[PDB]
């Protein structure tokens, strides 16, 4: 049968902490789950948000990470969609298929394990991960920073066998979230005016996406021009630094686009930023999406003339995909060029230096860094 | 060849002060202007407001009064598609037809003559008022409070020739804003589980939108009790007083509809209301719309979490509708009995009592007082 698997994980043994390479034991998959060997995983802004401690939601000890691709090593009982062998990519936003949320189409938000989720466990209530003798969580669903993972059967994307995973990993999290910002959020029309604040990561995915929509302008806005050339070489007509200016950026994207843009997009997790986004938007029908995760309690605000007189103030969630339909299209859509995945990748590390990983996203020298496992 | 008329009207000398009934000089209608001879005019919140002198941007002295239907008495050099005796309801959202606005099927908001009628004043920036050697300013480009008024030719809207004047002048505004909010910003859709907050006659307005588009559940939230019978009669499911209740609102919201609603509106103007009406819509897809009557002055607040998860935040100003081509429309409706007019009237009072109407609106124990001038 399945049994117990002894492999390496990046442990986060507390808050503050940087990983450690540990030598953790692994259960078998129970009824509907999946133990998954992860083959590439790289760091997210949330992963590292978690280990600082800032996380009010977050516990240790825990195993993170939730941007990964792996192979299927073997599924529990009652499981018969995947089996192992399978090519896939674990899902933070699972989709059950028969919740509430799962049926209605204006969402992807699947409610079916997120309580235990939220507790770093599977379904069941229990985690299966050890070490040294202690319980070890799991996070985001998914805890892709190890050699082998189990996650709920219901989080799993079964994806192109011939898909390379040293690059799709990335569709976990960053990139799916900002085309689908961009293509499912807002839904820009060809010829929309827009704006990304925050030139990282997922702000690249929303101006890949732009550029997808057939938006005629792409305004990228970030305090660090360093990110402008990339930026420029996925869609952005032109970028704006906002220190450059003595005035509101605001203010100056709508001078700058006669009016303000049709959509923005906030992809950094800053409230002040958010109320710039929105109110940089053109009146009467601008539409501002919040993609970037902003520290608890923090809160956003603006005077309601904003609303009263056209804009629209949205956010979006792993861009509004419902993950297992989503996923595995998105890496077709890679596969055949119709987006990008590579460019974002601009370092590459092994397991045991997941740590230069975080490092290298503080220092903000790179967009993602893939580790090898 | 179009003369001074000499007539009555309810002017607003200073602010804190009830109107002040004088005897006025209305100039001929210049180039592309149309001289109304007002029939019935309502009473607003906002024009109240304007009075109160909580209004920052209100200027005295002034000639208020928003909602008036009337008779084309004349009009100005250039104009073609109106003339004397057309049947008319004055627009404080104008609807020019050329302007980057109104040419976009996402907005009503004309600019063509924003600058002037915010100083109340003609497209050329002066008045047609005029009492005791005193210039006085229009308002809302409509000032109804007088037995003529001059508007700018596309602030009027032709309507049905045998349309009851001292019934849709209701038109001008209150009704028109709650309904349009209904059905062209929200956008409901049959089924959809409705919040109302405030339900005077913008929000009853609203509770009849929701229940044209064919809303399941439609809840009305005042603190006022008395005003729940007419809610229900218009089509409120079930009324709620927040006062009945130790927990926020949103709360109680949230627990009656199994995760809040699908669609909320704010007819109050209350920032505090305005995020609860946000909070109180469901995780993934609850939109709440902020309904235009007051300049608060203050802010909105919530949590990015709120829209990350899926709300939208919406506004509307007169329901969103094409002013000029609309009304008629909506006129039309209402002698087809698809939306009611006539159930919005509450009193009624000869001009000279004016002030009463006023009187009766800050007392609570009305939605809408007629003034037959
Ligand atoms: O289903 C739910 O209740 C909540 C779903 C959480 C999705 C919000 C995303 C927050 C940031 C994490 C992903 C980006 O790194
Ligand atoms: O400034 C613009 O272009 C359009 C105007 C936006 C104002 C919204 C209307 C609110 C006025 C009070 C409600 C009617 O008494
Ligand atoms: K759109
Ligand atoms: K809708
Ligand atoms: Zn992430
Ligand atoms: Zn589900
Ligand atoms: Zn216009
Ligand atoms: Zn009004």
């Amino acid at each position: 049968a399945n049994e117990v698997i002894k492999c390496k994980a990046a442990v986060a043994w507390e808050a503050g902490k940087p990983l450690s390479i540990e030598e953790i034991e692994v259960a078998p998959p129970k009824a509907h789950e999946v133990r998954i060997k992860i083959i590439a995983t790289a760091v997210c802004h949330t992963d590292a948000y978690t280990l600082s401690g800032a996380d009010p939601e977050g516990c240790f000890p825990v195993i993170l990470g939730h941007e990964g691709a792996g192979i299927v090593e073997s599924v529990g009982e009652g499981v018969t969609k995947l089996k192992a062998g399978d090519t896939v990519i674990p899902l933070y936003i699972p989709q059950c298929g028969e919740c509430k949320f799962c049926l209605n189409p204006k969402t992807n938000l699947c409610q079916k394990i997120r309580v235990t989720q939220g507790k770093g466990l599977m379904p069941d209530g229990t985690s299966r991960f050890t070490c040294k003798g202690k319980t070890i969580l799991h996070y985001m669903g998914t805890s892709t920073f190890s050699e082998y993972t189990v996650v709920a059967d219901i989080s799993v994307a079964k994806i192109d066998p011939l898909a390379p995973l040293d690059k799709v990993c990335l569709l976990g999290c960053g990139i799916s979230t900002g085309y689908g910002a961009a293509v499912n959020t807002a839904k820009l029309e060809p010829g929309s005016v827009c704006a990304v604040f925050g030139l990282g990561g997922v702000g690249l995915a929303v101006i890949m996406g732009c550029k997808v929509a057939g938006a005629s302008r792409i305004i990228g806005v970030d305090i660090n021009k360093d990110k402008f050339a990339r930026a420029k070489e996925f869609g952005a007509t032109e970028c704006i630094n906002p220190q450059d200016f003595s005035k509101p950026i605001q203010e100056v994207l709508i001078e700058m686009t006669d009016g303000g843009v049709d959509y923005s997009f906030e992809c950094i997790g800053n409230v002040k930023v958010m109320r710039a986004a929105l109110e940089a938007c053109h009146k009467g029908w601008g539409v501002s999406v919040v993609v970037g995760v902003a520290a608890s309690g923090e809160e956003i605000a603006t005077r309601p003339f904003q609303l009263v007189t056209g804009r629209t103030w949205k956010g979006t969630a792993f861009g509004g995909w419902k993950s297992v339909e989503s996923v595995p299209k998105l890496v077709s859509e890679y596969m055949s060029k119709k987006i990008k995945v590579d460019e974002f990748v601009t370092h590459n590390l092994s397991f045991d230096e997941i740590n230069k990983a975080f490092e290298l996203m503080h220092s903000g020298k790179s967009i993602r860094t893939v580790v090898k496992i």
